[PDB]
């Protein structure tokens, strides 16, 4: 039931929870903050979950290099190298990177899960956004005892909202 | 003319909001580069995404919500995403003809983009009318200046829209 439409994506969605794990772990080395170890320890399982549906529709992995920061893409090839930059600057700085990327993450998602009719990944997809939002929710949390907060980038404000205000998932 | 008054939400009115400025960040921008370049692609362009933002202006009207294009001036926004994207923008196109041209792609990049998403959390079937013939619009700009980008002996790679639409985008005619 699988289109070209369909594969590119999963092909994205496989190296964006990529970017997102490589980031959280550089972060974590930089600033130490248990925080950033948890959500990688987590977005190693997204990585999974494209893992298993990419074997399962014969569809070649991208990520033939494990290793932290090497991409494919240089989509975010290019995406690392400014983001653990502008994160490495302070904590604050990591922590807004922290939500900026669960913040891309979501919308990302959203953008595929329409793109698709293909019920495991609509379900997939379904899912690690459900595992983006409790991810900003931390991230934005943590960023409110620092004395900030963050404006959204990529989601609507309304989505953002509703979701820094319903509690866990 | 389209009508009766239908169901309008949140992020629908949110929407609009954006996408109203969405069109005018194009549309300075490209009146701006006209300025520096003369290419008249750039004044062509801007013509039509005045266009995009009066018909956007007609939703706002329609449906009664506080217009964001307070100042009408060149380059300035309420949403600060805007002024942002607008200074990142020209600074990027004025350095040279072919950054002009990328620039441009880039915008309608983005726009088809936004109005995908935008679309995409909707019902309002008014609404969803215009930003489809704002799509239609935009998807013949892409063309325009990836045409205009290839007699300069360039490309463009998609950054928002994915490559395989972009491919069938541009290997299809003026609608």
């Amino acid at each position: 039931p699988i289109s070209e439409e369909e594969k590119e994506g999963l092909i994205e969605m496989r190296e964006e929870e990529k970017l997102a794990r490589d980031v959280y772990l550089t972060l974590y080395n930089k600033w130490k903050l248990q925080i950033f170890k948890n959500i990688a320890e987590s977005e190693q399982t997204h990585m999974d979950a494209v893992k298993y549906l990419l074997e399962k529709y014969n569809i070649p992995d991208p990520v033939k290099n494990d290793s932290i920061g090497v991409f494919s893409n240089p989509k975010f090839e290019e995406l690392y190298k400014k983001l653990v930059e502008k994160g490495d600057k302070s904590e604050v700085d990591a922590l807004k990177v922290g939500a900026t990327i669960e913040d891309l993450d979501i919308a990302d998602l959203e953008k595929w899960i329409n793109k698709t009719d293909n019920e495991d990944i609509k379900f997939v997809y379904e899912n690690l956004m459900k595992g983006s939002r409790n991810h900003m929710r931390a991230f934005v949390r943590m960023l409110n005892n620092y004395g900030s907060n963050y404006t959204p980038q990529y989601i609507s404000k309304e989505e953002y909202e509703e979701i820094i205000s319903s509690s866990t998932e």
